[PDB]
């Protein structure tokens, strides 16, 4: 399946299918929300809220990074 | 202040290098980064998968390369 690969601090979190519309909490810090196919950060607590801001992804090796709270979500096959 | 790729390998960040000066950053054995003409690309990788080498040329505040086998984190910041 295609999913969304979420890390935290290096550590692989879990592993999300972007088939299935799902609100992930990510350790308090960080909100990812799947929809239509597609990840996007909706909300965080870092100051920078670059994350927030990121397009949503939905290919192969696309990238979604907060910085300031080490969370990497990426788009894996 | 300037417009910079910061790098992180395992979660420590080891240099931000910017984008205006053309330069090649050898990321341990496994990632080779390019910075040229304002943009940031994985111009070579030693992982299986090769997805950050085909991941699209970054210039944006926010915008990021990732090399998950090997834990590398390209992002532009600034
Ligand atoms: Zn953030
Ligand atoms: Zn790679």
């Amino acid at each position: 399946f295609q999913g969304a690969v979420v890390t935290v601090d290096g550590e692989v979190y879990g592993t999300y299918s972007l088939a299935k519309d799902q609100t992930i909490e990510i350790q308090d810090g960080n909100r990812l929300r799947i929809q239509n196919g597609q990840a996007k950060m909706e909300w965080a607590d870092c100051p920078d809220q670059l994350c927030v801001h990121q397009k949503a992804i939905s290919r192969t090796g696309e990238s979604i990074i907060c910085l300031p709270n080490q969370v990497v979500v990426s788009v894996q096959g």
